[PDB]
């Protein structure tokens, strides 16, 4: 048995999995502030209730964080403001005692790692990108390989397209607290549930309509710099939000081209056919 | 003895290169519109007044050019505007009665690999960037391999930050004639000529440097973006205008943070060492 651990701004999920990936005791609990309530606490926890649980002795741990990941280290070597005094947090160190077996990576190596080991794509570059609390990016190279960056931080797409006018980063306009004050700022009162905002627009809702298109535009944009940069065979968008499955793809989709010459081909851009355990799965490649 | 021929927009350079990557016979005209005079009948005429000034058989070719390359079918498969007509071009086709043994290789490929042979340096990843004519890229990643992406277009750089309201791409805001619009734009008396415009700067002169600055803001703007993709060791940047060395990168390399985070530390920005003949030595590569 391997021990996953998947570490968000919002939540914590963790599972035990064996030889043949099969999931067992998924867990999903609201991540702490790590003000007053610590991170690291809650995973030592749950690696613990999953040792005395099940009996393990230095169970191999894989541990998917938001955040840039020095994988040799097992450390966050930078971190956004999502999860405060991240930075510095090293899950090798902090499992030390439990067990020497651990692997720290981030969460869209995770969630991509993961995707591909779930299913099989013809594409030999792929790109993921997720939508969620925060917005990342791994890219699967032509030989197979993951690279981090010569500082770890590659592929932070969240840095995207900053604009000194509105003082905002990709991230900051299509990240799900933006899209939500861009609900509310878009006169859209029925909720504050973003699945909901799609629902509306479903049945015909202008306002719902307007929002989202709004919303994709922001993040067609964000696309197309990563399709420019990487010519990808292939762009999977993960995270929470890639629930939507095609009807998130038809928003963000066609507006792609707007950002890039008429004559331009861009690689064809899909949610993970794996929504919610793509990491946990990730985490132990 | 090898033939060298690099094609840009402007010129088109060539020379004799042997063993010892000694350069003979460099030549330079000015690049044929491709619209009555075409670079191919340049190219091939160049080939065999090389093979007969040396008597050469199936002499070795490498061809260096701006556009989108697919090596392997020495083709070009995909052209912006500032070489027309130019998709479709296949130097292997062109050559063919001379010579089987033709390379051809994008110009940024090229001057890269041509920059990495004549200079050692420490990072691991390195991008260039080439500032001219046009705008384009190349990436030596981590394992020493140069990508270009599924449809070969990968790093086509100049195509990044198209902004709808100004119907601009990168590339058409800090290449050449969009500088030279620039400084034509804003008042600059001297000249048209790019070298003058530093002189100007250089000499305390306060509408050049303002018309610099300005357009190393779009310069830096497109780097940052490279930057946050990448997290490469070192971002080089090539073409003509490197040749002003440190009075271009002092332009460019501060404005890069303006698009990054505040504690956000990125690669450090350098002109290429090789100043003309880089691309000659990478089209062999
Ligand atoms: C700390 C940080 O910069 N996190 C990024 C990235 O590391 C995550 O992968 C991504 C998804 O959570 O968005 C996050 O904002
Ligand atoms: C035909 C085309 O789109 N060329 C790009 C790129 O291929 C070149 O590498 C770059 C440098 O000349 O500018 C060019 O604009």
């Amino acid at each position: 048995y391997y021990i996953a651990i998947d570490i968000g701004g919002t939540q914590i999920k963790s599972a035990v999995i064996d030889k043949q990936l099969n999931m067992f005791d998924y867990q999903q609990i609201s991540t702490p502030d790590n003000k007053s309530e610590l991170i690291t606490d809650k995973v030592y926890e749950i690696v613990t209730g999953y040792m005395k649980q099940y009996q393990l002795i230095q169970p191999v741990i894989g541990i998917s964080s938001a955040g840039v990941v020095d994988e040799q280290k097992g450390e966050i070597v930078y971190a956004g403001p999502t999860i405060p005094n991240y930075k510095g947090t090293n899950f090798k160190r902090l499992l030390k005692s439990l067990s020497p077996y651990v692997k720290v990576k981030n969460d869209v190596n995770a969630a991509l790692l993961g995707e591909l080991k779930l299913h099989q794509y013809q594409a030999e570059r792929i790109f993921c990108m997720t939508l969620g609390t925060g917005i990342g990016g791994a890219y699967k190279n032509n030989q197979g390989h993951i690279d981090n960056g010569e500082l770890h931080k590659a592929n932070e797409v969240g840095y995207l397209l900053y604009r000194p006018t509105e003082n905002t980063t990709f991230e900051q306009r299509a990240a799900t607290s933006a899209l939500k004050k861009r609900m509310i700022a878009g006169g859209f009162t029925r909720s504050t549930h973003v699945p909901v905002l799609f629902e509306a627009a479903e049945e015909g809702d202008d306002i719902a309509k307007q929002i989202l298109n709004e919303w994709a535009e922001d993040v067609a944009e964000g696309i197309a710099q990563i399709q420019v940069m990487y010519d990808p065979g292939l762009i999977l968008i993960g995270g929470g939000i890639s629930e939507q499955g095609d009807n998130l793809i038809k928003y963000i989709e066609p507006k792609v081209a707007h950002y890039l010459p008429k004559d331009y081909v861009y690689a064809p851009i899909q949610t993970t056919k794996s929504k919610n355990d793509a990491a946990l799965y990730g985490c132990l490649q």
